[PDB]
């Protein structure tokens, strides 16, 4: 919701997705 | 839950799906 230049206190960080690795884990596994 | 056929005051639209543009998003990555 929103961005980050709203919000006080905000801090840096990356956020995982599960999609991606899964994606991988299909096609090269085979 | 259930069909179009059950309830009333349903209307027309589409839903749109995280996941579909996202397997066009793995067809890319292969
Ligand atoms: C969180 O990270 C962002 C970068 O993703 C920081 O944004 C930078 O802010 C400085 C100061 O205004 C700019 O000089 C940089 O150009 C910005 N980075 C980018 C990529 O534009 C942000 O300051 C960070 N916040 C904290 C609290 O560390
Ligand atoms: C919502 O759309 C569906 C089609 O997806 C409509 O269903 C049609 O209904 C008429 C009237 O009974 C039929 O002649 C058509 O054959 C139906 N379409 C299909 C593809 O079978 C439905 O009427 C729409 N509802 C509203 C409220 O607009
Ligand atoms: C929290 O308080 C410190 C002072 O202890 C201040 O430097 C900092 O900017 C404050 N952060 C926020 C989000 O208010
Ligand atoms: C809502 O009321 C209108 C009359 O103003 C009627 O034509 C319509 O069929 C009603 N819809 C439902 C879902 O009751």
């Amino acid at each position: 919701s929103g961005n980050c230049d709203v919000v006080i206190g905000i801090v840096n960080n990356t956020v995982y997705d599960p999609l991606q690795p899964e994606l991988d884990s299909f096609k090269e596994e085979l």
